[PDB]
Order: C-alpha cells, then sequence, then structure tokens
C-alpha cells in the first residue's frame, strides 16, 4: 500500500541537530513544516552512507514501501522518504532514545519487570515480523527505542537488506554462508536480550571479530548474567543453538517471558529491586496522554 | 472511584518547569512547559495554565474534586486534564497542541479554508459538547478561543469547568458568547451551551470576525431582546443560518439540542458545497489519503471525518 509512505520535498523539513550514526548513516533530529503551515515538527532523520554498490531507485522504493507498511506497536513504522542525491528516511522521534543507551544510564537501578517486559515486546515484535515473511536481520539493543519506559519498539527493519557488519551479534550460518532467516534473528534476539541483562555490556568484550566464528564453533557463548536465573540465561543459550531450527521461536519466547513477568522476583535477582519502581496506573495514563497515545503489559501476580 | 484517583496526577514544583508564555485569557496565563520524569533525563513539552486567583475562594479539597472531574473527559474532541499543582498557585497541565487555538487559525487561513473543513469542525465541537451533556457537564464559556487544533483535520474542546471552578464578580465575561437567560440570570445550562456553539460556529464561518463588533457588552442583553441577532455570514447559505438563529432564540428548550446538531452538521457535511458558498472550494480539500496517514504518525495517534458523497 503506496498510501503508507509519504515522499517528501528537500524544502519542507530542515535537520537541527545529531542524535547519533550506525554503519548505515547518521540521524538527525529534524523539524517537518507542513507546506503553509507555522508548525515544526519534530522527526527523526536518516540520511543513508553513501551507497556502495547503489540499487535503482525503484528498487529503494519498493523496500520503502514494505518498510511503509510495518503495522505493529513494538516496530517502528517508517513514514516518509525523501530520495535525491541521497537517501533520507522520517520516522518518529523519540525522546528517550534507544534502549542501549538507557538500560546503560540507568544501570543498577531498573526493575526486573521492566527487564522481562522489553524481552517480551521485541519477541512479540519479531514474532509480526516472522508473521510477515520479513527478516530484520540486524536485531541488536541500539537498534531498540524506547517511546516511553513501559514501551519500546524496534528499529531499523529493512535497512541492512537496502544497503561493519555486526559479527557478534551474528548467527554462525550468517557470519560464514550470508544466510538470514527468522531463526538467525532468533539468535540476534538471544544477543539482544543479553545486553539488556548485563545492563547494556559490549557482547564478547576484548574479542576481535574475526575470533568470533571460532569461539561459536568450539562452544564457547556469551556468559550468564549476574542477574539471571538458570530459568533467563537457558533461553539465551537456546537462542544460540548450532541446529537452527533447534532455536525457539517468537511465538514460544513471548510466552515464556511472560510467564516471568507475572513473577519477575524469581526470575532476576536484582539488588535493591524491592526498591525500583514499576509503573503506576497514575503514572502510566500520564504517560500515555504526553507520549503514547497508539494502541498497545504484564505485571506480577 | 479508584479510576478517577488514576486520572489526574498530583505535580510536584520539582517536577515540571515553564518556559515560554503562550497567551493570557480570563481564567490565566498559559506556558508551554517541561515535565521531567522523576529520575529521568528527558523534557516532555505540555500546556501549564497557571490560575488566576478564584473569585472568592475554596479549599484546595474543593479544587481537588473539580479537578477530578475535569480530569475524567474522555472523549476525542475534549482535552483532558492531565496534572495538577497545588502547592500554592493553582497550576493545571495538558498537553500542548502546535497548531494552537482554531480561532487564530481561521484567521491565518482564512483565505485558505475549505468547507469541508468547516462543517467538519463544527461536528466535532458538537460530538464533544454532546459528550460533556451526558456527563451532566456544562463547560459555561464555549468559543472559538477556547477550542484547540490537534491538527487540521481534528480539533479538540478546552478550558472545560474553568467557569465554574473559577468563578466571576458580578462587577473578562464572555457576553457576546453568553444566553440571555445567563446574562441577566446567570442560568447556565446544555442550553446555555447551545447557544454558545452558535456564536462559536458564527465565529468560524465569518473566518474569526468579532461577534457584536461596535456593540458595547453592557447594551447586548438590550439588543438581545429586541429580536437582534447576528448577521448572515456571506459564505452561509439559509439552511445553516437558520440553524444559528435556533440557538440564538429566547426560549431555551426552543434551541436545538447538540445530537441534534451533530446530526444535521453530519448531513450537510456529506454534500459541502450545497451548504456553504467558499471561492476556489475545489482546490481546498481534505487531505488525500497518505497525509492524512502521515499527520496522524506525526501528531494524531489517538482515535472520523465525513466526506462527500
Ligand atoms: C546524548 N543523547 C544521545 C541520544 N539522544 C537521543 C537519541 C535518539 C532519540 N530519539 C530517536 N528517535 C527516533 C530515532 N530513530 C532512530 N533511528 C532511525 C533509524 C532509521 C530511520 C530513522 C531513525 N534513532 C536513532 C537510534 C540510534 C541512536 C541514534 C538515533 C532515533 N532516535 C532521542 C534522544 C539524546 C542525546
Ligand atoms: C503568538 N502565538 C502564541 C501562541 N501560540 C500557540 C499557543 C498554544 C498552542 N498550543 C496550545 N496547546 C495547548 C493549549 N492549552 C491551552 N489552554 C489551556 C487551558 C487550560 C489548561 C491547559 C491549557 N492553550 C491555549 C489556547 C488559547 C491561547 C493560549 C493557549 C493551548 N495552546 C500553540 C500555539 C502560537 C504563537
Amino acid at each position: 500500500n503506496q498510501a503508507l509512505l509519504r515522499i517528501l520535498k528537500e524544502t519542507e523539513f530542515k535537520k537541527i541537530k545529531v542524535l547519533g550514526s550506525g554503519a548505515f548513516g547518521t540521524v538527525y533530529k529534524g523539524l517537518w513544516i507542513p507546506e503553509g503551515e507555522k508548525v515544526k515538527i519534530p522527526v527523526a532523520i536518516k540520511e543513508l552512507r553513501e551507497a556502495t554498490s547503489p540499487k535503482a531507485n525503484k528498487e529503494i522504493l519498493d523496500e520503502a514501501y514494505v518498510m511503509a507498511s510495518v503495522d505493529n506497536p513494538h516496530v517502528c513504522r517508517l513514514l516518509g522518504i525523501c530520495l535525491t542525491s541521497t537517501v533520507q528516511l522520517i520516522m518518529q522521534l523519540m525522546p528517550f532514545g534507544c534502549l542501549l543507551d538507557y538500560v546503560r544510564e540507568h544501570k543498577d537501578n531498573i526493575g526486573s519487570q521492566y527487564l522481562l517486559n522489553w524481552c517480551v515486546q521485541i519477541a512479540k515484535g519479531m514474532n509480526y515480523l516472522e508473521d510477515r515473511r520479513l527478516v530484520h536481520r540486524d536485531l541488536a539493543a541500539r537498534n531498540v527505542l524506547v517511546k516511553t519506559p513501559q514501551h519500546v519498539k524496534i528499529t531499523d527493519f529493512g535497512l541492512a537488506k537496502l544497503l561493519k557488519v555486526p559479527i557478534k551479534w551474528m548467527a554462525l550460518e550468517s557470519i560464514l554462508h550470508r544466510i538470514y532467516t527468522h531463526q538467525s534473528d532468533v539468535w540476534s534476539y538471544g544477543v539482544t536480550v543479553w545486553e539488556l541483562m548485563t545492563f547494556g555490556s559490549k557482547p564478547y568484550d576484548g574479542i576481535p571479530a574475526s575470533e568470533i566464528s571460532s569461539i561459536l564453533e568450539k562452544g564457547e557463548r556469551l556468559p550468564q548474567p549476574p542477574i539471571c536465573t538458570i530459568d533467563v540465561y537457558m533461553i539465551m543459550r537456546k537462542c544460540w543453538m548450532i541446529d537452527a531450527d533447534s532455536r525457539p521461536k517468537f511465538r514460544e519466547l513471548i510466552i515464556e517471558f511472560s510467564k516471568m513477568a507475572r513473577d519477575p522476583q524469581r526470575y532476576l535477582v536484582i539488588q535493591g529491586d524491592e526498591r525500583m519502581h514499576l509503573p503506576s496506573p497514575t503514572d502510566s495514563n500520564f504517560y500515555r496522554a504526553l507520549m503514547d497515545e497508539e494502541d498497545m503489559v504484564v505485571d506480577a501476580d
């Protein structure tokens, strides 16, 4: 459905500051000016890194439409595109920024309930892509966005297809043969979950990328996170099985994490966890009106 | 109820900072403000209205019960009160709308506004008021100034319950928007809200013309008593003007009910050209599906519009 993607002229928006960057490109906080209107509306703009092996414009657009069609509460939807000399992608700007940064910032101060819920939400997002026969190919903590602390969405879907390689998040078959599948995504999902539990620790730190395929073949895997019970780590371990069909399906993951969300304290052992706050209804209603109006969580009991 | 307790957020002064004044009103002064959630680095833009001291005042608990009622409203076309800070000055916190009030917008865009927009705005405002009437609530101050634009396609009534909470001295009062019974005896009812709706529709059709310009506020009851009314706008057909005329009938029960208005204005929207005459109207048309989709994603994720047959 083309109605979903809006092509924009350069004049109708401006980049005002840099938010970050990736292997893919640079991201800017931008302002959209509706023509004939006096408002400026904040957006996030990614200007694509320039185009080694440039693809036909029609191909870019077809990929954009698919990108534009994503309709789930936990997957970011591509809103607009401006293509000139350069390709620029427009999406909603999220004040909280990315999940990897958010966990680092609140490093030991995050409650077990938030963490398990995030795992559920990402899995729900991934499940949606699988239903649609779509492979993200680059799931990572940096590519999850915080709409509100209680709501997160996967971003950057389609980009990897659109254009270094993230070896440390990759499935062994993908590293070896460039094979990408939902199951490979499952592998990345496990790594992403490992990032959350360790509060944004870098995976395989101190081990170079070239060594990584070799460590994996040996049977080495990321270590059990300090807050994680065996019940959680095992799911991660399963995600990293060599035989891909052996790895869990995204649907199963939603259930396991949801069950855990019901009794977070049993699953995650975090210092001061009792002290930590999981969001009140009054607080939740305030958050929704201000930031998160859209349709969309598991609580202890 | 518990549900009520949840809807209104008690705010500390530490929680928010006022940054800029968006305007001033009889009720108070309005600022674009930033909310900082505890333990967070983000600042969230919000609208804070800081209340002018009430005509003879009420206890905070009294203030609070009324605030719970305001936080209570849950309709697409009525602004809901998100939060309150009562520590010193009374401050009301609500969602910030970039487009601003509808009255300024029509004034700004008078050359560029289509029939489809105008009729739809009437449907939406009537819908919101009908919702308040169902809740057994009287706004008491309807005016174009008190309607906010979420997006050009979507509008919301604001400032509900302020009049009652604030009061007014007998000795700033929206006389020209008021029903005669309200002016003379200070009777306020849904039927009086209906009269205001008539004036608000007038404000829109004339594109922000002041009502009764050149007539003193003091003279207003008399001119009305004589059967004087606001003139028919050039754009408006007789069928529209008559509806406005019904709204200003002296007998309250004779006046239209909001549900009736919703239906009638809704019918009109289906054939917009028939009911209003605007030069270049075919150029001025509702946003296409692509623009509509974009707009909603950026600004309007909540919750229709009636389009031509
Ligand atoms: C020192 N900090 C740095 C982080 N920061 C911040 C960063 C991002 C946001 N919000 C936001 N919103 C939407 C985004 N969409 C993409 N990504 C993206 C991908 C494809 C198309 C459009 C955007 N991003 C990226 C996510 C990775 C890190 C850079 C911003 C986005 N980021 C709010 C605050 C505030 C200052
Ligand atoms: C020279 N002008 C200055 C004004 N301006 C502007 C002002 C407000 C907004 N948006 C916005 N949003 C929420 C509002 N909530 C109340 N009012 C309000 C009342 C009670 C509780 C909370 C808000 N307002 C009033 C609407 C009438 C004029 C003063 C701002 C609001 N207005 C957008 C643009 C554009 C440039």
